[PDB]
């Protein structure tokens, strides 16, 4: 691990030295998520202390058309480019125009060198043998950069990318370095704790608007207000202790089984939203919003950014609820499935998995797109989503993805016939 | 005086909704000076907060080759321009290009309106008959905007740019309504005290590298040193109690009894750098540096940029203290003048400022900078050096400024230049 980084750091110094050494305009391009967001705190930060002014960008993705945008900016002054958390998917178009381009990105490569011409550095970490989707996410890319200058204190940012790209739980390779690095230099301290109280609102709402895990029978306040009260615990104070944890552990086994679930290491970090979890709500809610310079600047910490994050994820965080209860979940024999939102399904089918894997559609044109999810005990029962979506092919459509999560395209009336065959692909799957 | 607010906020308001209705690219270019630095920081702490992407640059001077460029970016997405701190003597050439321009600028303005077309709002305090030079900063017409957003924390900003364009002693007008306002929302308590203390280092270190006022005899470690042990205190204190307060205040006056500005109403800010005054200085000697990006960041607050700042800061001081001793002052008939680094110019000028206007100078390839400081003594006398130094055209170049401070450029005429320059000077006074 010592040795991989090692290897890692023949290619941060040449992007250090790229940097310092260039004096023109300099293009940052980010995505939206919350480890683009944090992707981008991290590289203004970085780029402000070694003396680069820059122009920052967000998009959605890096389509054909947006690249040769862009490029018409290449005319004159040609500008660095910065690409994070994308580029390395499309790096073909990205040589095809000649720019001058540092791609940091933990997608998987189309071409895998580190040095592709004379003007092109890709710092991606499947490269060096290292899966971009467990191991490294794209703040974390970028922070193996910064601490090439020294800035250590930036590693709070990549936590919060590692939590907002779901790599936190188990805690892998370079991502497990990067916190053990922040733990030394003390800017996280490590706690196991209930989640509840990563949220610092009174409790009863905290329990109400929870979307990991999602409770029904809990998510409302008064349901929440009264399940409080009922095992002997202030419903408005803002921590629970050590014995309210015990007492609601212990009540809330019945309603939500998995408690485990409920159980998380904390992360406190030294930055003005101290806990990473809330942090990492909050710059999700705020890009999904359409807020993205609101989003640099609580990475940045400017206060007035910081309370419309809040304000913003609160109402983000009940609109989410709503939304839950007005999904009408029917059952298969082996899967759930619900059509939904064009924007929610994916996010909305990932919080329903309980015991089964939970499949949402939304119905656009003729098409119908599917969004399937499942969970890691289901995979461990030899669930393969991947698999399964893929039966589109024999109704006319297009499915796959990953064992947990996968979709799939389906002409719009043969909806019934085709979760029909992905249920019984299923059942004989977990046999 | 309350009336000249209700005036402006119709131009601030305006501003507020042609930000707000504005989704392509927008550049944002401001001075390197502590008060175009400051100006940048509000800017770009109010833009972030109405969730504005924004590119910003920094540039020396607004020149005709610099607004040319630029206007090479409105060729496809035409961004909307924000110029800080410059751009009203600019404005024909940027009507020309065709920007959709906002100039936020206490410059004496060419064109006197507000609504220059349906592309351009220049809000210039001087259309309203408010000094430009005494009574608000660019760094307080960035804030008029903000406050229309509430940002009222963004006060802290202005009032280092009223301490960097020294507007500071008196405090007027608006500058006056700013500092009052910021005391309102708790964002700056005001404390008479000595300037020394607000170094937070080693008195003698403090009285050593001190430029305001700058005291020869003292202008050194070893004399500072010793010109302290000799009347009972400690030299290696980083404040003064009052019984040392008015132990120096006597000694210094009876050795040196011009001396003025010894005792100082300091604000202390709400920002990581509390002092008003040390940050004022701080984003100077980082400005001069060319360190523009660090400046930005001091602003917004980033530890490692006011790490970097605090030892640019002391980098500059004693470079500073160096050349003052070095400095060839040369009389001419109404001006003073000399050559220097294209750091210190400006700055020394001002140090040096007593009876006549000082002029420095430093040649950069085959042209020459001047920067030209006075007094208001002077300008009350009918000093104006922005008309004075506008006759670089008479040499191929341009020039301008304020009254009390101005600049110009080109070419290697210099004593014949500095001749004309002396001239307006006897018939303006
Ligand atoms: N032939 C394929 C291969 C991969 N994938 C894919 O699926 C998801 C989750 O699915 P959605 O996010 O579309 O619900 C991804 O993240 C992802 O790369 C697909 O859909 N089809
Ligand atoms: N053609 C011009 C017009 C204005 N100015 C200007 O002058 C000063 C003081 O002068 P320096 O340039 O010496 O700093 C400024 O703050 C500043 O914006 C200039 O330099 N040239």
């Amino acid at each position: 691990m010592m040795e991989k980084l090692k290897e890692i750091e023949k290619v941060t110094k040449a992007i250090k030295e790229k940097i310092l050494n260039h004096y023109g305009y300099i293009r940052v391009i980010t995505h939206h998520d919350t480890d683009g967001l944090s992707s981008g705190g991290i590289l203004a930060k970085m780029l402000m202390r070694t003396n680069k002014l820059f122009h920052l960008t967000v998009v959605e993705h890096l389509s054909k058309e947006v690249i040769e945008k862009l490029a018409k900016e290449n005319e004159v002054n040609k500008p660095l480019f910065i690409f994070a958390d994308m580029g390395s998917g499309q790096i073909e178009e990205i040589i095809k125009h000649n720019f001058n381009a540092i791609i940091l990105d933990h997608h998987p490569p189309v071409i895998k060198d580190s040095f592709i011409n004379e003007n092109i550095i890709q710092l991606n970490p499947h490269i060096f043998g290292v899966d971009g989707s467990r191991e490294i996410t794209a703040s974390g890319v970028c922070y193996l950069v910064a601490r090439e200058f020294g800035y250590y204190d930036l590693s709070v940012l990549a936590i919060v990318g590692i939590i907002g790209d779901m790599q936190y739980n188990p805690l892998l390779g370079l991502n497990k370095f990067i916190v053990n690095e922040a733990r030394e230099y003390r800017y996280v301290k490590i706690m196991n704790d209930i989640v509840y109280n990563i949220y610092d609102v009174e409790i009863y709402k905290a329990i109400a608007y929870c979307t990991k895990p999602y409770i029904p029978d809990l998510a409302s306040e008064g349901k929440a207000f009264k399940f409080l009260k009922d095992i002997g615990i202030d419903p408005n104070k803002k921590q629970l202790d050590d014995t309210d944890k015990k007492k609601l552990l212990s009540a809330i086994i019945f309603k939500y089984p998995k408690i485990e679930n409920l159980l998380i290491d904390r992360y406190l970090i030294e930055h003005k939203v101290r806990d990473a979890f809330l942090l990492s709500e909050m710059l999700n809610a705020v890009g999904r919003n359409g807020l993205f310079a609101v989003g640099i600047g609580i990475c940045l910490e400017d206060d007035e950014c910081i309370k419309i994050g809040n304000q913003i994820l609160w109402e983000y965080k009940k609109n989410l609820i709503n939304e839950l209860k007005s999904v009408k979940l029917k059952k298969l024999n082996n899967i759930y499935y619900f059509e939904g939102k064009k924007g929610m399904i994916g996010i909305i089918a990932s919080i329903l998995v309980d015991d089964k894997p939970v499949i949402g559609y939304h119905i656009e044109g003729d098409i119908a797109k599917f969004s399937a999810r499942g969970n890691r005990d289901l995979v461990n029962r030899g669930l393969n989503l991947s698999v399964a979506m893929a039966v589109a092919k024999e109704f006319g459509g297009n499915g796959g993805g990953h064992d947990v999560a996968s979709g799939a395209v389906v002409s719009k009336d043969k909806v019934q016939e085709f979760l029909k065959r992905v249920d019984e692909i299923i059942g004989e799957q977990l046999r």
